[PDB]
């Protein structure tokens, strides 16, 4: 039908028709008198899956052959949602298999819809892991995402009575097309146990072992036949693993086997749990055994570093400094001194947040236990860290302490953070302003002593997924103008700033949004019956629910615009459909009392007659990769809203501007350079800067002089307080309002006026669709810069030190 | 190479070339240069079961389009074994994929030892449910297998320092590839809950819920295209299953899912253990509900019993009973009395064992809390039954007490060999023998109420497993003489008869067995590097490590030929090796005490230099299906030595008759028909009869008097008492001691002198190699009765109502 999706020739439509009959027969054990839509699915992916296995044997063989510098990217979350379509538009499958099920009387769509999402990360940045693995494979680089498997990922959100409910998301219940089990590479992990030193220095004796058994899944490169390997741990009792009592000792493996169960959802506030510390080593200790062995079958570790870069995704892999430390030191006998420089010139560290609740802190107590000979090598490291320190700035103390490894207090803790930066040759955060903020404040004594070891890497997205595959009409109408080079060459759509005054692309990019509009009102009333208003500004805010995100900011202005027109109903308003959505980590209180207010807002405003239909507010439930594929491309406003300093980059945005969105934004993260990139003329930007957060911070933070002096804020706070959106249970929301008058770390009120004007701005502009649609074009014509292929080529060039190829691999 | 293994046609060969090439590449995603023994063997399973496909779904179409009756077959235990060879022996395959692998540059029996086992069973039991299934198919019987499909089979049999230690069986570690997982078929099962009683009838409320998951393994009849189904169920916990919180509630899923978890290895005291119960009813449960969904798709419940037959392999299945009542009158609201006459005509029930300690006694009150309902209808069952008994033996209170379905005492129990007999209209032993001891002892009173009710099924093995694919060599020079037609029909076996004085016949099998020998030897010598004389006498006793079967009194044997070698070193006696192997259950102590004298006699016996090579006695580590067909084709004397009334039938002592051994037995279970069929002529029998057995319990066993009337059965209890077996623990075989002087219940003195002088004629026979084949040949040719296919042709036509048929399916 459209362009971007490939050719439909007749040889391929005819094989494709006849390998999914195949599969139906042979792999599904059905004929189509009996077959479920869910084995027509299976039956398509078998048969989309076969074509990646030729080009994946072959990627790994030349890597063999070559021998080129290997990256690996460790992360404990790979958000990558489902695999099916995204393996069609790197194939150049898509129109074959759309005509191929065409005539087999099959509506692909539909098959699509069916697949699991793989929901193995939180929001952003296990995300970005996944954009950066499609990124990486189109770049031609030898990469290898290394994670867990885990059996449970994010939950399945279900809103009852206004309240989030979580569920197990049982993604592994029909079974997996898009892995392969690999049992012969697999590894024995260690834990507990002690330490012993001999003549023949440490040894770490009387562990307890768990299997590494290790999943390899296919990551395509963007039609240049690179298949690169994601490879995903799943942990294993020992047969002889505590062996009435005979029955006991079998169902006690579980206790093994749980260490790759289940994803932590709480990306708010580090827990020191055992099973997190667990499933953090069992990664790191798998992945390294790997990287070791596949270098050997390549004595001098000296090379080591010029055939390995492991990039370590937040602290959460820390654990592979000391334990490569460990490796080197204890079983290879390799000096302290030389392996240090080995492991500093291997290993590089990504920081993605400010927020100090979220720092790993793990008690001295945990590492003692679990890992005793990495503790020891920690405050090995930590001693000759702090010698270094001591020498650089003579007499300096409190630097000492700043700097230390080892946080002494209560609870001594390791502050994982600190062993990253000491311990890697490259700290990069992951936008401008987050990178800068960086060496100016929280590692700022780590700049001072290295500053050469600070990096930034401004985040992406890949185009694939976030254009292509969920926006086909938008790719397609670009594609016609300036040819399909831009796909993995996205500064070229730069060009299409030639047609900002061009009628019919105008006319083409405003009737691409409304039948993406038109298509997500429909998904809305068929899948939860909700009906909505298609001609509506859609204003919309989907990320996780977290205070410094601000949802509640946009729940005030939502509530602002009820009030106004309860009090002039006559007056006319640009209608919105504001679309709130996202999850809350389960034990986040406030945020599970946000999702509350929000639903309760859409209560009273969704139902009141003199309304109308000129506001909406919908909850949008259990946000994920594959709702905003289908949001996104809907959306006409992009909600960023973070307090300026707290959003270390953001990446929903960039999806959202390359989308047609507009953005409403603070100064904070990614939206800094976004702005720049578009101009701020043709962005809405509002609100405190860092500075004038940092201003009011000296001053002190009073919200109370917001409430004085603003009628409209005191009107809405007296609401929540009396109980006009819970009549019911009056005080539900007292906690929401005393965190806002008393204890709000965010300064939701600082920016409520600034946030509101700027959101009449944006009603007037959608009065005008001709200039909306103008000022559209000028973000997705700038967005360029915003695709991780930038980002992967900035890692590549000045982290890993390795040139990247858009060159094809032969068919 | 041999013509009963089928055709090598040059377009069969080339096919499974393709194929095998085609799965090592798409399915296990290698070439040649990479890939593992065990991808081949993956390769060519795929490569087999893609022939099953077409024929299983066209049976089981046929199935619904000719509605035949249904028969299933309820079983907690499938005792399975490999199944590529078996699967190409149906097909008739075996050359075939035998040349494919060669030109591949492969060689197939070394493929074939790398599938592991399906252990789903403990002994005799477990593999007679496989021995019916492969009948069944052959036999063109709409049959269905039903059980659970346990994560861990029986433990692996590890021999440390003489001991055994368990491992777990983790046999699904690599994936199953005779496995379709059906999770569309997925079925909520109830636990725990209260009983309503309501104005509409009684309702069972508030329950736990756990899901059965299906999966479906074929189950091909023999050169018919039949392929019949083993369906397994699989426990999951549903999604919202109790729901750091959050976390642990995750990780609370494993209990739900532990019921399918492990086999339960104790056959030799029932355990009233609730996870054993919770198993019972969950196959129960799930399979009722499938039946009658079934039953549905083809209101009038009257039909029923014409349509569908359920066995029950023992009590462990019983409570299918009170659960078909459950259903049909609480959810279909029929009344009781036709719902009772519906479940009388549906049930029939096979016991397996007549010691009282293996019989299923559930404590009432693990009923009342796990399932409240059932009990219900249990008391209600037993009330109307003990009714019927009144009015038949009128004023017979004792009557009343013994036939009782509830067992009053310390704690209450039901006996759910009671609630069998009551619900079934037809009640079978599985051997002559045992049958009328049911009727005449342990359930008299029963017979004497409905002796309409008893039956005999006398068990029987395949001759497919037992002789075609373990003894191919047997098979063909048997082929030779009387055609390939008595593999499906083994009374054909009686031809050869006439070849008894044929010298080319009786060389042929001499040489078939020393082939198998030598073979076996070389087993022995490389994967335990322990070294054997292939021409000594093959005597072997492989089951189950039990009092009742006696490897004690063998051991006695032993002892006594060791003994008479070091009085008369320089005289000649008949080389023997004696081999003994079994798992014992893990909390059985005087059976893992048996395998430590075992062993330790070996240890003594094998390095006396005196003995030289003239006895060697070798315990056979982890005895199971793939190991029996091994030893079994090699053996030249099978030890079948239970006291008299102890083994219900035994299914070893089949195999050994048809792979060419002699026997060397008391009059016990199926051995008393085995010397019926060849003649007690060409059969080794001693010791007590039961009526003997009988009359030694009337008078007192006295162990004493044998020990001082005795001289060398003094001298080996001494030997044992004084340590000579235990140098350096000379108490260590004191239990043993004890239990044959004060408490033996089986009598293993009272045979001991019989059994060493029947022992002397067998080896006396042995020196006469032509008269030993003869006799050999003798047994072989009238082994046919202990055919399954016999066996099954009488169930089908006495107890399930329906024909048989040897009749192909089109292919
Ligand atoms: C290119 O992309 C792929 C990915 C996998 C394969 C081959 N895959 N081949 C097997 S046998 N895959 C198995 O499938 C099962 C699902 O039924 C999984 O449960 C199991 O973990 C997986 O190892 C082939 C190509
Ligand atoms: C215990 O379980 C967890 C789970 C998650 C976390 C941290 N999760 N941390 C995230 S999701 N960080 C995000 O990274 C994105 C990519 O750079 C940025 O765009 C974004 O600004 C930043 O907030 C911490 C602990
Ligand atoms: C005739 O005999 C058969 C049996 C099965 C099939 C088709 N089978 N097709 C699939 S996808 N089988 C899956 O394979 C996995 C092993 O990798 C198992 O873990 C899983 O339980 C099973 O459902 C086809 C024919
Ligand atoms: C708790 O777990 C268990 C496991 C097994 C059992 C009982 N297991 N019962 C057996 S294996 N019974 C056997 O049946 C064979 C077939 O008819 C007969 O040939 C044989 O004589 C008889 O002993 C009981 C409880």
């Amino acid at each position: 039908q459209i362009s971007v999706r490939g050719l439909a020739g007749v040889e391929n439509v005819t094989e494709l028709k006849k390998n999914f009959n195949r599969h139906l027969h042979f792999t599904l054990v059905k004929d189509r008198n009996v077959a479920t839509p869910r084995d027509y699915y299976f039956a398509l992916a078998h048969t989309v899956r076969d074509h990646l296995v030729g080009r994946w044997i072959r990627t790994q063989q030349h890597y063999y052959e070559k021998d080129p510098k290997r990256i690996y990217y460790l992360s404990l979350e790979f958000y990558m949602g489902r695999t099916l379509q995204n393996t069609m538009v790197n194939l150049a499958l898509e129109n074959a298999c759309d005509e191929a099920t065409y005539q087999l009387g099959l509506d692909m769509e539909e098959l699509e819809e069916i697949e699991e999402d793989a929901g193995l990360g939180n929001g952003g940045l296990g995300r970005l892991a996944a954009c950066f693995l499609d990124s990486m494979a189109t770049l031609g680089l030898a990469a290898y995402g290394y994670g867990i498997r885990y059996e449970f990922g994010i939950f399945n959100q279900k809103i009852c009575g206004g309240w989030q409910m979580e569920e197990a998301d049982d993604w592994l219940r029909y079974g997996n097309p898009w892995e392969k089990a690999r049992p012969e590479f697999t590894l024995p992990v260690h834990f507990y146990g002690r330490v012993e030193h001999t003549s023949q220095g440490a040894k770490w004796v009387d562990t307890q072992v768990v299997l590494a058994m290790p999943y390899d899944t296919p990551v395509p490169g963007y039609r240049n036949n690179v298949v690169n390997t994601m490879r995903l741990w799943s942990a294993k009792a020992p047969n002889d693993f505590n062996l009435g009592g005979y029955i006991q000792a079998v169902l006690d493996r579980n206790l093994a086997e749980n260490i790759s169960r289940v994803l932590y959802p709480n990306d708010n506030f580090f827990e020191g749990k055992e099973l997190r510390l667990k499933q953090e080593y069992f990664v790191v200790a798998a992945t390294l055994q790997d990287i070791i062995r596949r270098f050997k079958s390549s004595t001098n570790f000296d090379a080591f570093p010029d055939k390995v870069a492991i990039q370590l995704n937040d602290t959460h892999p820390s654990l592979a400094i000391p334990e490569l430390m460990r490796v080197l030191v204890d079983l290879e006998r390799l000096d302290w001194d030389k392996a240090w420089e080995v492991t500093v010139k291997t290993c590089a560290y990504t920081n993605h947040t400010v927020l100090p609740e979220a720092l790993e802190r793990w008690p001295v107590h945990l590492l003692e236990t679990l890992l005793p000979r990495h503790l020891q090598i920690i405050y090995e490291i930590n001693q000759r860290f702090l010698n270094r320190v001591a020498a650089a700035f003579p007499g300096d103390v409190d630097r000492l302490r700043r700097m230390s490894l080892v946080e002494e207090g209560a609870v001594k803790r390791i502050n994982m953070a600190h062993l990253c930066i000491a311990g890697s040759h490259a700290v990069n955060g992951v936008a401008r302003i987050h990178s800068e903020i960086l060496k100016k404040t929280i590692f700022k004594d780590f700049y001072e002593l290295e500053p050469h070891k600070f990096q930034n890497k401004t985040n992406g997205i890949t185009p694939r997924r976030w254009l292509v595959l969920c926006n086909p009409g938008l790719a397609e109408i670009i594609a016609e103008r300036i040819g399909e080079e831009y796909i993995s060459d996205l500064d070229q759509l730069r060009k299409l700033l030639s047609y900002v005054d061009d009628e019919a692309f105008i006319r083409d990019v405003a009737k691409v949004k409304q039948e993406n509009k038109l298509k997500f009102a429909a998904y809305l009333e068929r899948e939860y019956k909700v009906h909505i208003n298609p001609n509506s500004l859609f204003d919309v805010q989907v990320k996780r629910i977290h205070e410094y995100k601000r949802q509640l900011l946009n729940c005030l202005h939502v509530i602002t615009l009820y009030n106004r027109i309860k009090k002039e109903p006559n007056k006319f308003v640009v209608p919105r459909t504001v679309m709130i959505g996202g999850k809350a980590a389960p034990g986040y209180h406030m945020a599970k009392m946000i999702i509350k207010l929000i639903t309760a807002i859409g209560d009273v405003v969704n139902h009141d007659p003199v309304v109308g239909d000129r506001l909406r507010v919908i909850f949008l439930e259990n946000y994920r990769v594959s709702l905003a594929e289908k949001v996104i491309p809907a959306a006409d406003l992009s909600e960023q809203i973070s307090t300026a300093g707290t959003e270390a980059s953001g990446t929903g945005n960039m999806k959202f501007m390359l989308n047609g969105a507009l953005t409403i934004g603070t100064m904070d993260g990614a939206n800094v350079e976004m702005a720049e990139e578009a101009g701020e003329e043709n962005f809405f930007i509002f609100g405190m800067r860092v500075e004038d957060v940092d201003r009011l911070d000296q001053r002190g933070y009073n919200a109370q002089e917001y409430y004085d002096r603003i009628p409209e804020l005191r009107q809405i706070i007296e609401q929540l307080s009396s109980g006009f959106f819970s009549p019911k249970q009056p005080d539900l929301f007292k906690d929401i309002v005393n965190m806002l008058m008393h204890h709000d770390r965010f300064k939701v009120f600082a920016d409520y006026e600034e946030y509101v004007k700027c959101q009449e701005r944006v009603s007037a502009l959608y009065k005008n669709p001709r200039e909306w649609t103008r000022m559209v074009i000028r973000n997705i014509a700038t967005s360029g810069k915003f695709s991780s292929d930038r980002t992967i080529a900035q890692y590549a060039r000045e982290i890993w030190g390795v040139e990247p190829s858009r060159q094809r691999l032969p068919a």
